[PDB]
């Protein structure tokens, strides 16, 4: 297990998402079914050059939403520096302008609903990595040791106690109809 610090930008803007009054908390569907799509678009790209899919699994017991996709997948080397690269360039451009995702930084969103986001991702030429943040300005890094899924990225919520309506099919099936309603993959709402 290793702890890093977020950079200031990161830090800053979940502080924003979290501490800033914004109802329209169901964004974060959107933005997490997207970035899996921009995956599934990679692996797609880099076949070119098996099954592509989005899984929404609830639940109820451990209370938690999961967004599972088949993508290219992230490296060690993609969770550290990368996703933070990307997110200080993101987040420079999303201060100076819901609409989150137009800068690079849709993820993020996840904290308008989870107290703490686990991350389990796999790429085809790296081990299975778990990346998790309760936000606090931290996240920390492990090899998985769990259960080995395939080459993809599982996006675990971990929903607050007042966010339990995401757990609901009507709910999820109302997000995804509204927003990820033309998406490139097929999306299976997974029931209980
Ligand atoms: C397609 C273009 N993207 C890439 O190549 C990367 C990549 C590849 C596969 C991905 N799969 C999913 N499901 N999601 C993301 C994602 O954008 N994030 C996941 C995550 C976890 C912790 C903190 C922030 C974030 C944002 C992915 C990103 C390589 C580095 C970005």
């Amino acid at each position: 297990v290793e702890t890093f610090a977020f950079q200031a930008e990161i830090a800053q803007l979940m502080s924003l998402i979290i501490n800033t009054f914004y109802s329209n908390k169901e964004i974060f569907l959107r933005e997490l079914i997207s970035n899996s799509s921009d995956a599934l678009d990679k692996i797609r790209y880099e076949s070119l050059t098996k099954e592509l899919h989005i899984n929404l699994i609830p639940n109820k017991q451990d209370r938690t939403l999961t967004i599972v996709d088949t993508g290219i997948g992230m490296t060690k080397a993609d969770l550290i520096n990368n996703l933070g690269t990307i997110a200080k360039s993101g987040t420079k451009a999303f201060m100076e302008a819901s609409m989150i995702g137009q800068f690079g930084v849709g993820f993020y969103s996840a904290y308008l609903v989870a107290e703490k986001v686990t991350v389990i991702t796999k790429h085809n030429d790296d081990e299975q990595y778990a990346w998790e943040s309760s936000a606090g300005g931290s996240f920390t890094v492990r090899t998985d040791t769990g259960e080995p899924m395939g080459r993809g990225t599982k996006v675990i919520l971990h929903l607050k106690e007042d966010q339990t309506e995401y757990l609901e099919e009507r709910r999820i099936k109302e997000i995804v109809k509204k927003h990820s309603q033309f998406i490139g993959y097929p999306i299976t709402l997974f029931v209980e």
